[PDB]
């Protein structure tokens, strides 16, 4: 209770306020659970909880979104296949200042709160930083004041629950939905219907789409609420319905609903299923027909010159490209507009952003599925094309070559839709999320597209919300600094430069390093509880958790581990600092290296944490179906975070950030935002190692040749003998034949290339370790300029430079 | 407003009491539907009524259930495949004395309440009597005060919903749960598992059940109201749900789901699919171990002995009639329970219901589905026959053939499993639902039966619940009815009696008269509103409500029908009773017969009601998608009564005792339960026609010959011959072949049988018609005799000499 009361930034927890509280609780549970305290479980306590917590919403939602229909602003829609939104009932807590209060009230119930929130299914409805990207951007928009409407799926199930079995991923689905949604509000009154399939009809009216399927789109509404301003915005969700022998005919009903059935669990990779065209179609068709619908009920030919002054559409990606070809068969075929206007119209209202460089990221959909399932699409789409590439012609006179790289339409023996080219043709404006990333789109990906129209092209660097990503998951390091500086920097996170000033302040010194092993410890029990893992407290917890890929370079982490331990061996009385080597994260199914690599971390595990000689020193593990809210846990405990990719591959990271902001000091490359943190912080605040990507680029045109390091470093020939010859794995020598393979010939990411200043690097972390107030005083200075990483720096640039709306701090009545 | 203030039977409109209501509709309108009135939309406003009316349930619902948990009685639990419960709205208000009060409230909210009551979808989770009966009895239930529990299936989709295109039955879905159901409470807290396949071994413990698939079976209840005295029990209902390459497998969970998807809608009808089988075992497994559990933590080898004296299982039909293979298969199997004691306890604890004489209701399962699907179960309905059939050896020495005449096993080229056979093994009492037909069980069906175990065989005729069918649907006739005599009839219907006393009261006669006439104008009102169709009222509101089947003889009154049409164009200028027939009721898909009699009804509508000289004389009308709520309203409104299905086949009816009820004459045969109802009416105040059961059998026994009626008739003759030639359908002149062809040389129902005293009985019946005053005075003598047609009746007798438990109508605190 006792520290949970003291932290001010928790709020008053008022005297009727509590009285109330308990008050609607019972209220609830008797009501709402049809219960008593004899028989309600933990999980009716919850639902209690957040029925009560929900209530404290309703009338700043119903309010905020009467507020936009009579002031009417430009709209912003944020449309992504994923929100990676987590759970819900203290994010909502501490957006109302209520926290504190429900602490009390619950604590006065005979209930730990805490306990009751683990009760909670996290909202898994994403695969890693770019779903996330958008939940953290549906909060800043709130707490600035925006217009702003996430659209998306309301998936029945999100990324899968993973178990480690026998040391391997298991896919578990994640039935989110079971026991009900508390924060969900069905909205049936507005059921849009979505067509697939038909065939297009050209008759004196035009084109007419006809002999569609319809599945209906029922939409889902949840309450964003703001930084304690009394904004809450909506983050609608769309499920599929079938239309209203005999038996077989009620059974199929499942084929149409289907389409809202699951996360595709692909992260940082293009296959090219139907099923996902027809979610990414869903999603595009409903959003932009209840935005029409809007625009349509608002202001008032003078109609849709203006829906541009109206509307914003922030594609998530290639994922909802669709909403280009979409809005101009609706003012096209529908609305009937002339198709230069339509045009004009849709550049206006459409704006896209990149997350990848890697090719096999880009969505490439074949023709022939284009004309199967959307063929009306297809036909505008290749008129897109048309006269795109007559515009390229113009301006490049004789360009052949140029032609056919900037077509929307790929040839081969399978023709493809390059749907960012798609994108490119018909947005306004095109970012990248990190300032390298940006670079590198200018000067390669998309160079030719930025010679055309250098304009569209911008950057915006991401950032993570300090609400979720301090205040929730680190109310230690969010009270200290509130001790200090007072509490503006939650929504205000450049103020946080201000602890500069205490650099050299011995209390604040102690306090943060108090804080961490604070965190550390709670880790430590949570580990021990859950899943039953003993943990060394006085060790540095070095952490990477990320979802597993080859550019993520989890190998090159399983390189240094096994360097540790074989050291170790070597000089068995040799002072080390003690570590914990945490790494965690899924596997998309049917990514074999990453779930190959996922084996080959917990076998690591099962040598080096059996070796007596090792004892305490050294302990690997894999941290099981990391997800948003083991996130919230593992981050604020990190001493070191692992952002060690290939110079060029992690477009930005938030994961950085995340560490960054909660007092973990970062080895890492220069790449994605990594490069503008080290500039925030200076260089000798991080452990820069390895690569450039002009030294990347550089091996490239030579070549990549592992042989070359291997025969250069016996203790890298080590580790590489060990797994072959079986020494992870003794019961099956064998099994780890295709990680050195990949390694030996066919490694994309260079791992043995950054090998030698990696190993180096982590060297003087260890010393640093050596030296606790020296290592605190590095950390200060981290936290003191994670403030450019706060999303509502990142979402106020969108806003000004892209929606062509204003920012605001000003608080509804 | 102003009847429904008057009627004194719907409570009063208490001025705290409507305070509080309007209250706590607004209150959830706010909080739940999360609306003002500017956006509220119809269907939002039920559901602020339909929340506000649940919350007057809860603390009666939870204190009731406590109640049972703390005195501990003897439980019946109530299986049933079918609980044709309709919508709950009203029922929950009539059973609170609270519908004054919300209708006060709501029109003080600017809300007429019927209206809203409207927006209500039926809960459709049966086919037509049997599961209408176990909704009936339900309510009876709770009334008595029994420690009743309903257990059954949560349909996604209960009955198809009902279109008439073109004149044709087309079916849709019935998607009752789209909007969602405020009145069901997820149970998640008490989920069991149910496994299907497998195998068995036999070990040292004896047998074990082993590889089996699992379903989970989640409980949702709903409360069951009382009349008026503070008891509300439960409706238990499970829905499937999947246990806890990648997408295909999430994707294909469906398929253990679809156990609940959707109800069968074939009624008095065998169609022997494995889908079917796994409902019945799903709801038997789940609602048994459920039944265990709770004998395991009530009192206390001890233990089962006991548990027929803390248990009772009644079976609604054999669809769970797995509950007896089933409780040996735990009592042996898991409780470790020697065979004989268990069989002991099975017989005890169960009892079998039959609703069907017809050879083709009854379910005969082949052994191999059963043994690839319920492997165990099989072996111990094998060891189940054996002992039984020894017992019959044991008392008829040497009857070989009886052996075989009443074996659980059929022998044939599919070898199957009786069903009813099993039931009769297993049980301790077995009932049929009205006298005739539990006559003719001990006399044919189950003569074997009867002549082992005589004291099995027992009657309990049917009845409807008062609430429903008379106090909800007929408000004016409950309340000229109170007028007299006081408000106790609702729930001891034999005070009805008392209403002989005022056969010749001018006021009551007159009273009577109008409250009939005002339903037909109600009635009338809807057909224009909802279906725009004009129906005249004044004529003879001629009604024939049921499902559709060659044995309830829809194909007769639509020979009258042709008749009354062929006399007027005879003798244009003669005067005849004005008349409008409504036939209606759903067709089995796939029934063909059924189809083309739906489709050979709207076909005389097109002609008869076009011809000039018929004018307003005669109206046929084909009344869409009759369910619970339509009969609601068809019944108050109707003179005339239609059960003319041939003797012997219905084996009871209740659709004749809610006619009855509400001021309803009946035309019928000696069938079922019009039997008892003219013996309480007297049989000069029904119209009774046609062959008597003996009379069928004397038919049989020489020969039905259809010819030999054609001969003999020429206005038969003239019909057919309407038929064949294409009157009724011009331009497809031999549609109805197939009826001709059935009518003419395979009616197993006799129908020109029963022709020409049907025809002449109908004479009389407008000869009573045109005399107001003698038809009023028969219709009282009717509805203060229908008293032995409540379910309060029906039940006490079950409870009596089944349950063995006694009834009570002492009121909860
Ligand atoms: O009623 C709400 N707000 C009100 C109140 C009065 C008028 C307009 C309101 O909100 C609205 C209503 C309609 C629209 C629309 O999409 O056409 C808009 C809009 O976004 O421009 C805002 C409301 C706000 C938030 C949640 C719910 N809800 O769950 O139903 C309802
Ligand atoms: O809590 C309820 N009643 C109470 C209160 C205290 C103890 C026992 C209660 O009800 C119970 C609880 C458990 C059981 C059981 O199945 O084991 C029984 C029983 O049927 O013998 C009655 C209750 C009654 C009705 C609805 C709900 N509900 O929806 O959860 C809850």
């Amino acid at each position: 209770q006792e520290k949970r009361k003291q932290i001010s930034v928790r709020g008053l927890a008022g005297v009727e306020n509590v009285t109330e509280l308990k008050k609607n609780f019972n209220r609830h549970l008797h009501f709402t659970l049809v219960k008593d305290r004899n028989v309600a479980t933990p999980r009716d306590y919850y639902f209690a909880l957040a029925h009560t917590v929900r209530d404290h919403l309703v009338g700043r939602w119903i309010r905020t979104q009467q507020h936009y229909y009579e002031k009417d602003p430009k709209r912003i829609y944020y449309l992504s296949l994923e929100f990676y939104m987590g759970r819900t009932l203290q994010n909502t807590m501490v957006n109302l200042a209520l926290e504190n209060a429900c602490d009390e009230a619950t604590y006065q119930l005979g209930l730990d709160m805490e306990e009751l929130e683990e009760i909670e299914e996290d909202a898994g409805l994403g695969n890693g930083g770019l779903g996330r990207l958008a939940a953290c951007f549906l909060d800043s928009m709130a707490t600035l004041g925006l217009a702003a409407y996430g659209y998306g799926i309301r998936y029945e199930f999100g990324i899968f629950n993973q178990k480690i079995c026998g040391g391997w991923q298991m896919e578990e689905a994640d039935d989110w939905l079971r026991y009900g949604n508390p924060w969900e509000k069905a909205r049936p009154e507005f059921t849009l219907p979505v067509h697939f399939y038909g065939r297009v009809e050209h008759t004196s009216q035009g084109a007419k789409w006809v002999d569609t399927q319809v599945v209906l789109a029922m939409p889902y509404d949840t309450p964003v609420p703001g930084y304690r301003n009394n904004v809450v915005n909506t983050m609608r969700l769309w499920s599929a319905k079938a239309p209203n022998g005999y038996i077989q005919a009620v059974l199929d009903r499942n084929l149409a609903e289907n389409i809202s059935r699951v996360l595709y669990p692909n992260d940082n990779f293009f296959e090219g299923k139907e099923l996902r065209l027809k979610q990414e179609y869903f999603v595009v068709a409903a959003t932009l027909q209840d935005i029409i619908r809007r625009f349509k009920s608002s202001k008032f030919r003078t109609n849709f010159d203006a829906f541009p002054d109206k509307v914003a559409i922030q594609l998530n990606d290639t994922h909802p490209s669709l909403a280009i070809p979409e809005l101009m068969r609706v003012l096209v075929d529908l609305e009937r507009l002339d198709w230069d206007k339509a045009w004009e119209v849709t550049v206006k209202t459409c704006a896209y952003t990149n997350h990848t460089v890697i090719p096999e990221a880009l969505e490439r959909w074949p023709v022939h599925l284009l004309e199967t399932l959307l063929p009306r699409h297809l036909q505008i789409i290749y008129e897109i094309n048309q006269r795109f590439l007559n515009r390229v012609a113009a301006a490049f006179p004789g360009d052949v070559d140029r032609l056919r790289r900037m077509s929307l339409v790929e040839e081969g023996a399978v023709k493809r839709i390059n749907m960012a080219h798609l994108c490119i043709a018909g947005s306004h404006a095109v970012n990248g999320v990190a300032r390298i990333h940006s670079e590198i789109l200018k000067k390669t990906i998309f160079k030719d597209f930025y010679e055309l129209e250098p304009h569209k092209f911008q950057n915006k660097t991401n950032g993570i919300t300090p609400r979720r990503w301090l205040v929730l998951c680190n109310p230690g390091l969010a009270e200290i600094i509130a001790e200090r500086i007072g509490e503006e920097y939650i929504s205000d996170l450049d103020q946080l430069r201000k602890l500069l000033s205490y650099v050299d302040d011995e209390a604040f010194i102690r306090d943060v390093a108090k804080v961490k092993q604070e965190n550390k410890l709670k880790f430590a029990a949570y580990l021990e509880r859950e899943y039953k893992v003993h943990i060394n407290p006085n060790s540095l917890f070095d952490v990477q958790v990320k979802r597993i890929h080859e550019y993520k370079r989890q190998l090159l982490n399983c390189l240094h581990v096994i360097t540790l331990y074989n050291r170790i061996k070597k000089e068995p009385n040799k002072f080390v600092v003690p570590r914990t080597v945490m790494i965690g994260g899924k596997a998309a199914p049917g990514y074999h290296m990453a779930k190959m690599i996922i084996k080959l971390i917990t076998a690591i595990g099962d040598v080096v944490n059996h070796d007596p000689v090792v004892g305490d020193r050294l302990r690997v593990i894999f941290l099981e179906n990391y997800r948003v809210s083991l996130a919230e846990k593992v981050i604020p405990a990190a001493d070191l975070s692992e952002q060690i990719s290939t110079a060029g591959t992690e477009a930005s990271g938030t994961g950085n950030m995340k560490f960054m902001l909660n007092g973990a000091l970062t080895i890492g490359t220069m790449d994605g935002a990594n490069v503008e943190m080290a500039e925030e912080a200076g260089e000798e605040n991080f452990f820069i190692f390895g690569m450039r990507v002009e030294d990347v680029d550089r091996l490239d045109q030579r070549g990549y040749n592992a042989q070359e390091y291997y025969d250069r470093i016996p203790e890298l020939r080590q580790i590489i003998e060990q797994l072959s010859s079986g020494f992870f794995s003794p019961k099956q020598p064998d099994l780890f034949k295709d990680i050195v393979n990949m390694l030996m010939h066919h490694d994309r990411f260079k791992v043995f290339a950054d090998y030698e200043e990696y190993v180096k690097c982590q060297e003087r972390v260890s010393a640093l370790y050596k030296n606790p107030r020296e290592w605190t005083r590095m950390v200060i200075r981290n936290i003191a300029t994670s403030g450019k990483f706060s999303s509502d720096r990142t979402i106020a640039q969108y806003a000004r430079e892209i929606w062509g709306v204003e920012p605001s701090r000003q608080r509804l009545p």
